[PDB]
């Protein structure tokens, strides 16, 4: 069936962001419906979200998604 | 200087209104400005305002408005 393995094994810079706004709407990862069955949302990354959203050195390892949505 | 005046001297259908709106936004009389002096706003007559505004003999008079907005 749905299977989902994710293995890691460790057997062994200046970044400035400078923002100045006066208004900000901001949206990640949306999911908008009237009429559904499944609305299943799966992260196993990264979903940095924001009105100076930084992300450095997030995702740097095994990751694994298994959906078996409908049938 | 900024003078109104109104004299009223009196010596001596049907209407079906039907709306069906899921979602509805309405704005009537407005005023947006960042930066102004003055944001005078005179209502003499009517600002019937709605999902469903009906305005039936609203304004059957004398109406003086006089404004000396600057200088």
């Amino acid at each position: 069936g749905v299977v989902a393995a994710a293995e890691k094994t460790k057997q062994g810079g200046v970044l400035y962001v400078g923002s100045k706004t006066k208004e900000g709407v901001v949206h990640g990862v949306a999911t908008v419906a009237e009429k559904t069955k499944e609305q299943v949302t799966n992260v196993g990354g990264a979903v940095v979200t924001g009105v100076t959203a930084v992300a450095q050195k997030t995702v740097e390892g095994a990751g694994s998604i298994a959906a078996a949505t409908g049938f």
